[PDB]
């Protein structure tokens, strides 16, 4: 029900990423200066259990480690009659998101062996929503976040329509498909997607105007990697995100169990270089 | 070339709290005037009465640029906040018919210069302390934004695979912008937006859903949203709808929405 003023234990400092996400902000714990992530929304009545919804979504679900963590919720009042705001308080992610990452890259694209990295802690993280039952429906490289430590986190989980390109062919709706059925594989698509975005520096179909991307998606055969360089092990996994059809499309554990998730020999190097990368931009 | 805004112009906030984005209230640091202010990260049509007028532009440099873009302000807010701030989420028909015919007189503009404004809704239709109606954001990006005040050509589907914007695809938007100011919604609205990207091609022509509206008021609607572009009325043709055409009340409507703008400020 009533929850909390935030003054005197967090404070905004302010405002990310670029207000890309929106009212999102680098905060402050007051009591010991850690950093965390601030969601601010100003309620009503008619919002009142959306809230009541946003808030137990993120303490519930929250507490894996590949998922930024729920700190709390605070309300912060407003003149009488006029919109309170609303503190959504969690986890902060230093290291920013893969977008930016493979953005500085040099040749934006990144190491066989970081896009197996990161995709492992992305399927770690939808595992456990996945588990719980909650899909995600957004993944995509910008809610994709690192931290100081080269620890992988998903946040956004759970009016506009916004980017198509990582967007499952059955969550679009048309003729075939009138209802747009988000399913749990959907999100195992958009990991695909993903995958490609740290190989090639963007989403396939980059190039096109996003309408028209939602319109091919539905109708183009799976995505493929441009270059011949990538490795078998490589191929097979981006061809396992992205079978179009997510009937016959492999579970986040039987993706888990893919080699080219599996079998990542030089992690311990991997969370090294990554920590270097992410020390020399910071 | 390009000043730098430091000492000319002053980020009061940004406007629409997020809702247009990087778009913020300036005032002149000097002259104490207000403007509105896009701020961009980068690397001669607005001088109509119903086109919020181009101020323009200043630089901020540089990486790790900022492009600031300055235009007359409008103090009596959005006609979306009007409606919104309006009991009963309806505007009078006199007040939908003298805003409309003045958002026809933009885009006229507009048209008869080879401009399509491309996103008319009742956001980029705002009013000036006065009660002056103007329109922002016309014409100028990786995000399939509201899909709602769309035209059927504008969006890919399944016998449209290239989306077609139009001079005509606006006033399809102008009447579901007259929609939203009967109603405080366009249609749809109700819907997930991505459900009525698929609903807007496929549905008949949307309509009021009160049957208290006048005839030349669903006319004027029926006028506007003609499915087929092709089949679809100018500009021109539309201002001399009845309904646009045939306004006794504007001088009280336009007394009867500057008082309002006062009062519900
Ligand atoms: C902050 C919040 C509260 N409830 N839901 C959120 C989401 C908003 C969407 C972006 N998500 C980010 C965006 C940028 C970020 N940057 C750093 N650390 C984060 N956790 C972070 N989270 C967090
Ligand atoms: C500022 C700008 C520069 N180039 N294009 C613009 C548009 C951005 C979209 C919103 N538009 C507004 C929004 C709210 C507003 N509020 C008051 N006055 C305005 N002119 C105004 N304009 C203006
Ligand atoms: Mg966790
Ligand atoms: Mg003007």
């Amino acid at each position: 029900s009533s929850l909390r003023d935030p003054a005197g234990i967090f404070e905004l400092v302010e405002v990310v990423g670029n207000g890309t996400y929106g009212q999102v902000y680098k905060g402050r714990h007051v009591k010991t200066g850690q950093l965390a992530a601030i969601k601010v929304m100003d309620v009503t009545e008619d919002e009142e259990e959306e809230i009541k919804l946003e808030i137990n979504m993120l303490k519930k679900y929250s507490h894996h480690r590949n998922i930024a963590t729920y700190y709390g919720a605070f309300i912060k009042k407003s003149p009488p009659g006029h919109d309170d705001q609303l503190w959504l308080v969690m986890e902060f992610c230093g290291a920013g998101s893969i977008t930016d990452l493979v953005k500085n890259t040099k040749g934006n694209t990144l190491k066989e062996d970081w896009i197996a990295y990161i995709s492992r802690e992305i399927l770690r993280g939808l595992a456990h929503l996945h588990i719980h039952h909650v899909i995600h429906r957004d993944i995509k490289g910008q809610n994709v976040l690192l931290t100081e430590n080269a620890e992988v986190k998903l946040v956004d989980f759970g009016t506009f329509i916004g980017t198509p390109y990582w967007m499952a062919p059955e969550v679009i709706a048309c003729d075939e498909n009138p209802d747009a059925t988000y399913d749990y594989r959907s999100d195992l698509w958009s990991c695909g997607i993903t995958a490609i975005e740290m190989a090639e520096g963007a989403p396939p179909l980059c190039d096109m105007h996003p309408m028209r991307a939602l319109f091919l998606i539905p109708r183009n055969p799976p995505p493929r990697l441009k270059s011949k360089k990538w490795s078998k092990k490589f191929f097979s996994f981006i061809e396992g995100c992205l079978v179009k059809n997510y009937m016959q499309r492999p579970s986040t554990e039987q993706l888990l169990k893919h080699p080219f998730i599996r079998d990542q020999p030089n992690e311990r190097q991997v969370r090294i270089q990554l920590k270097d990368h992410i020390d020399r931009t910071r």
